């Protein structure tokens, strides 16, 4: 019966956050009901906010949440401006969304990134035989956290190699990728250029729809250059971390999803969705029109699915992490990422004598003004 007033509406300023530590303002949210309203640097007006995991999986996984509709005015958001307007696969809904995902989706699972797990481990270690033999001062994101994602999605991508400067730039290729993709389209190729060729032919998709998403694939590997970088961050600036998986080898699966569920991936909330229909969530309407953000990062800390949430154990046991996203939207290069960390966290930690930060933990300068959290650079030093 009795109304249950909604929650004030919450500014949320866009401000730079030393290293990996929490965004103070998102806690204020926390604490506040798992149910509130917030407003943020552009765009207009206000969206509501999910924090608890249980909420957070509800919004993403239900159908009555839609993409598409974001785009019908100036929903309340962090970035400056939301250019990719339409086509871009986070922007579509279940029928052409789940057609563009479905064209690539083999290639990006548990037993589809394992394809190129060999070829990555000795290109990992082309990049380490550089850093080590031009010796000890270095910038781990620069000599490896960089360059070793691109070098991963191109074999993935099933393409050569010199698609790297483009990529550093966009800091062309969608005319690249136009030609191969739209000039080879009907191979039975197991990389993703090829199955989205095979797509197109099919006319499952088409040319430009699989334009964009081949560069956003491509171009996805600096979340893991910035997140692995914060994994280093850690790993270096705690040492009982790194010590703990230079004594365990057989707890670095394990410890790098922890890592994941507790690392400040990005800045605020990303983009939200729209309520296609009344919704109820905690006793509060959500009425048809209204954005709806989640936070995976708030989810990544609920006190009840992960217990002491902000304690980083390589051994907790139940590890339902959300940093990959959840729902239809989730991350198709989750499992590419946690091959990538699981080499990198490999050949950093056994091939890097005397591994350690070349400057105070708070002197790494980190991403300022950011989307995506991270080091600008990680300077490292060791026994040459
Ligand atoms: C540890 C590194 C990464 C993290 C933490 C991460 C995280 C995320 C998150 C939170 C989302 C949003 C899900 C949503 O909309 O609800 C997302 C979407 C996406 N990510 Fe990643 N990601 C990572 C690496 C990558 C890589 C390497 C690629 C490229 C292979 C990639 C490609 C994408 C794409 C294409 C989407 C949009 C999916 C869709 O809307 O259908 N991500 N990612
Ligand atoms: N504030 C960090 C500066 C560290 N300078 C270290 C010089 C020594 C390099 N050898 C490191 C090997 C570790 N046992």
């Amino acid at each position: 019966t009795i109304s249950q007033a909604v929650p004030p509406v919450r500014d949320w300023p866009a401000v730079d956050l030393p290293g990996s530590d929490f965004d103070p303002v998102l806690t204020e949210l926390m604490r506040e009901g798992p149910v509130t309203r917030i407003s943020l640097p552009n765009g207009e007006g206000w969206a509501w906010l999910v924090t608890r995991h249980d909420d957070v999986r509800l919004v993403t996984n239900d159908p009555r949440f839609g993409r598409e509709a974001v785009m019908d005015r100036q929903v309340t958001r962090l970035a400056p401006h939301f250019i990719p307007a339409r086509g871009a696969v986070g922007f579509l809904d279940p029928p052409d969304h789940t057609r563009l995902r479905r064209s690539v989706a083999a290639a990006f699972t548990a037993r589809g990134v394992e394809r190129v797990r060999e070829r990555s481990r000795g290109m990992l270690d082309e990049l380490v035989d550089a850093m080590l033999r031009a010796g000890p001062p270095a910038d781990l994101t620069e000599a490896v956290l960089s360059p070793f994602p691109i070098a991963v999605i191109c074999e993935l991508m099933g393409v050569p190699a010199t698609d790297r400067h483009s990529m550093h730039t966009w800091t062309e290729m969608n005319a690249y990728f136009s030609d191969l993709i739209g000039l080879r389209s009907d191979s039975a190729g197991e990389d993703v250029t090829s199955l989205l060729g095979a797509a197109v032919g099919r006319d499952e998709i088409t040319l430009s729809e699989a334009v964009g998403l081949a560069v956003l694939l491509q171009i996805g590997g600096e979340a893991v250059t910035n997140n692995s970088g914060q994994m280093f961050h850690l790993l270096l600036s705690r040492p009982e971390l790194a010590e703990r998986l230079r004594s365990e080898p057989e707890i670095r699966p394990r410890a790098i999803d922890e890592l994941l569920r507790w690392i400040p991936h990005r800045n605020a909330v990303g983009l939200s969705r729209i309520a296609l229909e009344d919704v109820e969530i905690k006793g509060v309407r959500i009425r048809a029109g209204d954005a709806v953000y989640v936070s995976y990062l708030a989810a990544n800390r609920d006190p009840e699915v992960f217990p002491d949430p902000d304690r980083i154990d390589f051994e907790r046991s139940p590890n339902p992490h959300v940093s990959f996203g959840f729902g239809p939207h989730y991350c198709p290069g989750g499992m590419l990422a946690r091959l990538e960390s699981e080499l990198l966290v490999d050949a950093v930690l056994d091939r890097v004598p005397g591994l350690k930060l070349a400057v105070a933990p708070e002197d790494v300068p980190f991403k300022k003004g950011a989307l995506i959290r991270g080091p600008e650079a990680l300077p490292v030093t060791w026994h040459h």
